[PDB]
């Protein structure tokens, strides 16, 4: 007889974020799984992921690079952050 | 006999994000899963994914060269971040 | 006798995103799941995905270069963030 | 004797994006899933996907270069964002 | 004896999305599947996709270039984020 | 009889992010597991990840250089920090 | 009788983060596991993570170089730190 | 009979973060656990991890060479520190 | 009949960090554990781990060199340390 | 009939870290632990870790240097040290 | 009846780390062991460690060589020292 109570009697103005899981009871293999509910990913850079079954087998000449470079701004104000009765300036 | 109650009573005027997740019970394989239900991204990069099965398998000359070099501005403000009488201001 | 509540007497005026699940029981393979419920994407690149089977199996010679460069401004505001009683300014 | 109950009583003016799944119970393969219930996608690139069966197989010389220059400007304000007796200004 | 209740007493005016899915039980292969139910995409891009089976089997000598130069000004505000008893000015 | 009760009375307007999770009972495999549920990645950086089965199995000449070099600036305030009565404020 | 009670009554304007766990009871293998809840991740870099079987089995000759140099700047403030009545202020 | 009391009755304004975990009762290989749940990141670096089984087996010459050379600057304040009728000023 | 009691009244405005755990009851192996949950890794650098099952059996010739120079400026306060009315200042 | 109570009782502005373990009851092997509830790392460094089973088993010939030479400066002030009333300035 | 009462009352405002632990009852083998609750590391150096099994069996030519130069500063005020109604500062 599992019960789970959540956020019964709010009275006001609050600011949330609830993530809640319930649960009773091949290069890449991921089963039954839960992920990246309230994830936030900025800026982010992956080359080469599962390629194959034998890739570049025999007599691969490869020149990989990876030039990160760049002039960039992100600048961000509040992530993941819920606020109340508040003042968010972002100025530039 | 599972119960689950959440935010039963709200007398007021919140900000909210809800994720709720009830259960009650090949190079690439994933099952029965929940990915992403606030998934935020910005400027994500992917190259070379899952390219298959035997690639440049036999004398590949591969010439792999990223260049991620830009002039990038993104300022976000209030992300992910439910506000209540609040206030949120992007000035540039 | 599962059973779920949520919300159930809202007085007021709030801003609200109700993400729920109720669950009662070969290049990329993907079986009985949710993904993206609330996913945001800005500006997400996807170069070489699932190419396929023996690509560039003999004798292959490529030439891979991928220029991220570029002038570009998003600048988003309340980004999946509700809110309430609330002022949200872009200016520029 | 599943039950579900969501915003039985809501008195007020609320603002709700509402997303419920209930269930009770080959290069790329998908099955019984549910994707993109909100989702957002904001200039998004996709090159070369699913080219298919043994492509470029023999003595391919291929010059793949990808110029992701440009001026743009996106400016988005209460993006997924829903809002009550709220401003959204968007001013340039 | 499944039974879902969403919404059932509504007194007010608010901004509502109401997303409700009920459920009892070939290189892209995709089955019993839902997607792009609140999927918004803008200025996305797709190059080359399943191009097919066998293509480019021999001596193919391709030059694939993509120029995403522009300039482009998008300015949505209130994307997907009903609003009540609010004001939403986009001025340039 | 499990029973779990959490901010069960909530008298005012906090800044609340709630993460609760209630149970109860092939290179790279994952199964039975929850991850990133607030997790925030920023400028991660992943290159070769599982290439795969044999790859440049015999008289490979890989030439793998990264240069993460590049003029970047992220400045974020209040990262998952709810805030509450407060002032958040990115001056430049 | 397993019983969790957590913030029953909260008469104020608290900031709060709150992860709860509840738990009633082939070359990388993780299973029943929860992992980065609320892990931030910040310019984290990983070059080559597994590779695979047998990679650069015989005669293999490669030139790995990796150069982090780059003109960076972070700036967070109140990171993972929820606040109350409280003052942030990054000025550049 | 194993009862857990946290927080109960808080009257006031507190900055809290509470992780709670209750429990009743192959290169890398890792079964029911907790880790990272509040864990941060900044700058981390692995060049290689699990490269995999019978790597650079027979005759292979390797340069390995890692450059940790940048300039670069983090600035946090209040990392995973909350704070109640506080400051937190950044100047540069 | 274990009991735990804590913080049950708090009658006021403290920072708060809690962490309780409540327990009743193959190159790398790691079982039933909680590792890192609170930790932080600032500038942490990992260059070979768990390469793999004979690597570099025969006739290896390796040259590793690690060059961990670089100019970085960290500059943290308040890590890790909550505060309560307090006045946190990072001035440069 | 095991009884804990820690803080019943706080009338005040208190900066607290708590960490409480309640517990009633193959080349790298650890089980049933508990690693780094409040663990801090700063600039640590571990090069060669469990490299594996027969590496470098026959005519290795390795030339490992190390050079941890690098302008690095790290300032942290009020590390892991909750305080009260207080004042944490850093001026460089 | 084993009971354990600590800061049962607390009226004012302390500085407080708590760590308590009850308890009521092949290379490298660690169990059932508490490790690093408040441990704090600061430019720790472990250069080779569990190499492995029959690690250069025969015939090795190794040249280790270790350079720790380097101008390094770190400069830590109040360090695992919780205090109250207290002035830090870090003044260069």
């Amino acid at each position: 007889p599992l019960m789970v109570k959540v956020l019964d009697a709010v009275r006001g103005s609050p600011a949330i974020n609830v993530a809640m899981h319930v649960f009773r009871k091949g290069l890449t293999t991921e089963e039954e799984f839960v992920e990246g509910i309230y994830k936030v990913e900025i800026d982010t850079k992956s080359y080469w992921k599962a390629l194959g079954i034998s890739p570049f087998h025999e007599h691969a000449e490869v020149v990989f690079t990876a030039n990160d470079s760049g002039p960039r701004r992100y600048t961000i104000a509040a992530l993941l952050s819920p606020y109340s009765y508040s003042t968010t300036a972002v100025v530039t």
